């Protein structure tokens, strides 16, 4: 079905963003997982497999209305060095995704691609949800201190 | 994440009104069972834990939304004294809900709150299956009549 | 069965208490789980629950005595900000509760209505366990302090 | 364990009371089964083991105590020849035997024989308990009407 | 089916008996069970429920054949204080009661009431092996000897 | 939770008979084992086992309170020489514990100790089955014979 | 079978201990139940078990070498008020106890009673154990500091 071409290029720009996130979460998870964190890495994983979701419903969408998936161009990764920078990375990039997605929302509904605006609702949910996770570990770090907050990533959650 | 502010009122004046119901429908269901009147007190009941999920569902979202939740102002009860004065009394206060809702999830919209949206319809979805419930049981009141409508009510529905 | 007016005031006014413990621990709780506290939150919506269990049970009992259970009134919610505020809050709600509680026991076996006093005494028990908890949580922070408190809230208890 | 003499006659008298229910209680249940009132056979039934139970718990009482359980005088038995009229029959009953209840618990108290009391009350709840039911049933019967009241006792409650 | 107003008089008459047989079982029962005799309190016991389903056939059968059960009337109780003399005065009881069965299985015989009459011989073979057993009880006494024969009830049968 | 001090030191000395009781009757429960009384020391074991779970509440009960629990000063163990001897030990001190316990009981009333109270009356009611058993006992030693009495005491009770 | 004199004094002696150590241990856990210190709880009182197997062995030994256990003289109970003072006070009893087992156990094979040795020496390696437990416990206060070392005794160890 030959969908609305502004449409297609939100889904392309959306779908850019997972890319980044996946990257970027998957790259941290490991660093995680190297430090010893294991409790972070295993989050961070499973955050980069639900953007690999979000990623594949944008490609399947595009190819349904009929456009072209770009995952070609990359957008900028920002990595950081310690737990805390990489933790307020991922909040950046979350925020800057779900700024896209309200945009492309509102287009949708004007344009009446409302099964495209229906799975983007879900997708900007999910991320509404890696937002909450993300600032509330990061309130932790400040109020239980650096040290205590490093050691409760040791294990792995049950 | 810092929501809009007036999304923020709509939520707290929605956990209003879910804070009489809940009041009101426990009330309701205790008073049918006293009665005698069990299958009255355990659609009520169950009607009762439904609009906490409601008010929890509103709590969370507005400190998810960095707002505070407000558990201290309670609107009119309206209890009634008979079957059908009870249950018309529920039918007006599900009537008044379903409004505010109506005006909430398109305020939401139009500030791209798409997220706290969705939750409203879910909810309202809900408020309606409550509405159509009630008035069907106030039809059938006219239609057997209160003896056997009474009677009707002694035993649970299995 | 016809009760002793007076027992049915000390009934809604029981009522009372816990109709503002039940909001007061319920946001407590979600707050808790909006801070990471998965811990706190698990223990004080269990408590919301446990004071829903006792206003149901004051409900039943005003209603069988022949009395008008009063939702409609709602005491003062002291809500805090931070974790020690919140539970002395808490703590302190819980002890003027039991005083309540003291005094309608032995006013209920003065005039003879001993099931009502049967009933209050196992509440009063259910609180007597609940100042338990917050008086031992309330100085354990003060003991192990505020960072190890709170790291230790993060997982829930098995 | 000697007792005291006057918790001893309380306890006689309050036995008194049971073997005039089980009788009354066990001929109605009959008496309904008869009329094809199964339902109400199966709760009359039931109350009738009941005061059985009640009955059992004051004999074994009063020879702990070693005083002399009588089963020998038997008070006068309100039989009735309808349903209402047998129903509040039993519910006349139960009134008096929750005064006696009353008296004898306040007694009981001020000689200290805590563990009588402590039998009085659990078996007051339970009167307490048939005194709602028939109160509920008698309600049904005037707000439904005789015709209906018997129409819903045909079938016994699953 | 209105019954033969004589047959109704034999009905209540072995009611009568039965009522007492109930009562003077059960309190020797708990003697037994007070003194410690474990397995004189089961088998007593067991007897007193056994009178019990007589009397439920009778009053059903009172019932049906359309008189009035008579529950009020209570013959005379002899309990007695120790052992010998309690097991002995249930035989003479017992004795009492196999011999106005005797005597009204004939006279619904002479008058067609075969069905009262089946029910009233199952009676009688039920009262004949309550006979048996005190019987044997009782000589099992004079064999053995008090001291040995107490020794006996300690334990229950399994 | 700050108790009176009153209640607590009735808590004390009642704490301070459990501990008596647990030591005489533990004593006596291995003497019986080495007569070869078996039954005998598997019913007077569980009474050690009964009065330790005794004194444990009493102990948390002291502690939640705010007192000291006192299990410095032990009273006088009387454990004599034969079977009888050592029943009637714990028989006599065990109504010296139910003494206490009513006069303990009273008081905590007086001050609105419910909980105590309640806590209380459920150790006095199993007192009153220890002493229940303990006088049993003892008649049976008389009715039977000590040389009876002992051989029933070989074997355990399944 | 008539033991050696001295034998039954020193294990007169260690019952002694035993006695000392079961009631200063309970206390003990149960004051870190107080103060919310779970896992402390559950070891302590496992070791007030555990001294209790020990008195009952000696109880029984006594008995069977034909002497007189003794369970009326209490040594001295040293409780503390904080976790340090109280893991030390329950060490230093553990090593005086020990002192007095590696006598008795030299003594009881200079007289070739090898059973009651082999007894004691199975009950000395159980001391030793908790001696173990005890002194990491106090090395890890200090290697961890008190504020961590609290944390980490607030759940119990699966
Ligand atoms: C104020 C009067 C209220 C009464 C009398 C009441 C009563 C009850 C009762 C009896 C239960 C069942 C206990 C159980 O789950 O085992 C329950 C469950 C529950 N209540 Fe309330 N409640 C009240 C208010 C509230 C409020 C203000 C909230 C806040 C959102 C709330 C939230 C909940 C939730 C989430 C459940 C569990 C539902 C489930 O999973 O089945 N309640 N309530
Ligand atoms: C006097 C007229 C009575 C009638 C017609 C009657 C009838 C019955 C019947 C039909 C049963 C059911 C049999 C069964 O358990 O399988 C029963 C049970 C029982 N009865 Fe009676 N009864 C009478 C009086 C009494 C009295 C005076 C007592 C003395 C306490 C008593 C004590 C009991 C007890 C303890 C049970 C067993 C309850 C249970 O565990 O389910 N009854 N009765
Ligand atoms: C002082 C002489 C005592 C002796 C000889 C003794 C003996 C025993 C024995 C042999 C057991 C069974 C072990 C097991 O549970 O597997 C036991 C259990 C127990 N003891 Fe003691 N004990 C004594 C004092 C105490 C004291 C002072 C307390 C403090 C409250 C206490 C509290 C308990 C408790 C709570 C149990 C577990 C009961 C159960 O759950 O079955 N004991 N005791
Ligand atoms: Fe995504
Ligand atoms: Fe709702
Ligand atoms: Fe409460
Ligand atoms: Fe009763
Ligand atoms: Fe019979
Ligand atoms: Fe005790
Ligand atoms: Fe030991």
């Amino acid at each position: 079905m030959k969908g609305d071409t502004k449409v297609i290029n939100y889904l392309n720009k959306l779908l850019g963003n997972e890319l980044v996130a996946i990257n970027q979460y998957f790259l941290h998870a490991r660093m995680f997982k190297n430090f010893g964190l294991k409790r972070l890495n295993d989050v961070e994983y499973h955050e980069s497999i639900d953007e690999m979701k979000h990623a594949d419903r944008y490609i399947e969408r595009i190819l349904f209305l009929e456009g072209l998936p770009n995952l070609q161009d990359l957008g900028k990764l920002n990595i950081g060095e310690d737990v805390e920078e990489m933790l307020r990375s991922d909040l950046a990039l979350e925020l800057d995704g779900a700024k896209n997605l309200r945009e492309a929302i509102g287009y949708a509904d004007s344009v009446h691609d409302y099964v495209s605006r229906d799975m983007m609702i879900e997708i900007l949910r999910d991320e509404e949800g890696h937002i909450d996770w993300l600032e509330t570990e990061l309130d932790l770090i400040q109020k239980m201190g650096l040290q205590n907050y490093l050691q409760a990533q040791i294990r792995e959650e049950g």
